[PDB]
């Protein structure tokens, strides 16, 4: 990822207008869409936290978690840590990652910071559900100016996909003043 880190504006887009700061969301939501239509109910939730963080979930099969016979890593992290522009710039670019995995009935978590893994891809319960989360705080050290997420880019572009990508659910929620939409064809 020091490529990413060295040239951010190359991979994501303008640092200081907030263009970079919302694709971020973007990319993260390319992958929610296309986990949950291969799955059944096929919904994604995009929400805005207090904290400035954005989190993204689908309902799809979970992204696999063995390890990379070639990396010798877990899938996920490999996904997240390899070089659409793809999550690992998202990561890069990202003070915190929770990546929360569930899949083949367990739960699954990883933490990075500045997109350097905490600790291995681990089991940390089990479940019935099936799906992928990915929450991230966008690294202030790269993001000036603007950098506060805005409700109306993320909603203009959520509506766009809802029509290209019908039959998925998007929801959108702010947890800052509760504003909420619901995207479906
Ligand atoms: C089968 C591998 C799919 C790759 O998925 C991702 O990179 C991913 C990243 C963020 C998400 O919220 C979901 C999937």
């Amino acid at each position: 990822l020091d490529a990413v880190r060295k040239r951010p504006g190359m991979y994501i887009g303008d640092t200081d207008d907030g263009t970079g700061l919302h694709h971020m969301v973007f990319e993260v939501v390319d992958n929610a869409i296309d986990e949950a239509l291969a799955g059944h109910c096929k919904e994604i939730i995009v929400t805005i936290h207090a904290d400035n963080s954005v989190s993204v979930q689908d309902d799809g099969r979970g992204i696999p978690t063995g390890i990379h016979p070639e990396e010798g890593v877990s899938a996920a992290e490999v996904i997240m840590t390899v070089l659409g522009v793809g999550v690992s710039v998202v990561n890069a670019l990202s003070q915190k990652l929770e990546l929360v995995i569930q899949r083949e009935g367990k739960i699954h978590r990883q933490i990075y910071e500045h997109g350097v893994p905490q600790a291995p891809l681990a089991v940390t319960g089990e479940t019935e559900k099936t799906g992928t989360m990915v929450r991230f705080w966008p690294s202030l050290e790269t993001f000036t100016n603007v950098t506060e997420f805005e409700y109306e880019i993320l909603a203009k572009r959520l509506r766009e996909l809802s029509f290209l990508n019908s039959g998925v659910s998007i929801r959108l929620r702010d947890k800052r003043d509760g504003k909420e939409d619901h995207f479906h064809y």
